[PDB]
């Protein structure tokens, strides 16, 4: 039974590299999967303020190259989705 809301995506090379560091290599991922893995990448590289864990600092990491920003709050969903879509194509 199909989820009509699902999004299937093919990541650009740098995003694929970050996904493979934390997760499995696939040709296509779902958006939910990409969001999960990006969050888990931030957790394992400790790219947040220990005292303010909803703020991400990514400028000193490939994630900052991927997103094109030095930092962001996890509340900034439009920004985060927008930067993610700039790093993939929808299948
Ligand atoms: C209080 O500390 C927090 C509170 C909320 C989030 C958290 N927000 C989720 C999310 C979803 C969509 C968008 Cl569009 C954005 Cl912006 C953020 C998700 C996540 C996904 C992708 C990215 Cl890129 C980022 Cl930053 C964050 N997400 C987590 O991954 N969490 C929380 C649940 N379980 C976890 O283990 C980790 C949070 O995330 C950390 C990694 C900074 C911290
Ligand atoms: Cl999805
Ligand atoms: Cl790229
Ligand atoms: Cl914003
Ligand atoms: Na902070
Ligand atoms: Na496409």
């Amino acid at each position: 039974p199909a989820s009509e809301q699902e999004t299937l995506v093919r990541p650009k090379p740098l995003l694929l590299k970050l996904l493979k560091s934390v997760g499995a290599q696939k040709d296509t991922y779902t958006m939910k999967e990409v969001l999960f893995y990006l969050g888990q990448y931030i957790m394992t590289k400790r790219l947040y303020d220990e005292k303010q864990q909803h703020i991400v600092y990514c400028s000193n990491d490939l994630l900052g190259d991927l997103f094109g920003v030095p930092s962001f709050s996890v509340k900034e969903h439009r920004k985060i989705y927008t930067m993610i879509y700039r790093n993939l194509v929808v299948v």
